[PDB]
């Protein structure tokens, strides 16, 4: 039997390999054997964004939300989710909370979270 970190694993690999099925899989078998660890939820919400499933995305940003409220990642794939469901004003708010929570949380992702925000922005504009 694999340990809940072997499933998490396999699943981040299987995900480098574009087998999103297969990867959210082995996320739901880490959350089996602990439903406590929210990244396990944040990697599968990108999972279903993947495979273009938005509502069952959205839950699990729900999910890992609800277990730690101060996830970076969770904000920014709930964001990123709800800008592919055209529901932009809330997509900006949660693009514009990731930022603020990584540079609370002194990390470093570059240009990733203002680039998300500028497509947000102008998806926004153009559809005005
Ligand atoms: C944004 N894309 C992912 O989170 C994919 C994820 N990448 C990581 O975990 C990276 C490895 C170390 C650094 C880390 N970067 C990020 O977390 C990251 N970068 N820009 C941003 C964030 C977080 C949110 C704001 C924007 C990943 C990789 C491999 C396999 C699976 C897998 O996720 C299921």
């Amino acid at each position: 039997s694999p340990s809940a970190q072997e499933l998490k694993e396999q699943g981040n690999r299987l995900f480098v390999g574009r087998k999103y099925p297969e990867a959210a899989a082995c996320y739901g078998r880490a959350i089996t054997r602990n439903p406590l660890v929210a990244v396990y939820y944040t990697n599968r919400a990108l999972c279903y964004l993947k495979m273009q499933q938005h509502e069952q995305a959205l839950a699990d940003c729900r999910r890992a939300l609800e277990l730690d409220g101060q996830s970076v990642k969770a904000h920014f794939f709930l964001g990123q989710c709800q800008l592919e469901m055209e529901s932009y004003d809330e997509a900006i708010a949660n693009l514009q909370r990731a930022y603020s929570l990584a540079k609370e949380q002194r990390l470093n992702f570059g240009d990733d979270i203002p680039s998300a925000l500028r497509i947000a922005k102008k998806k926004r504009w153009n559809s005005i």
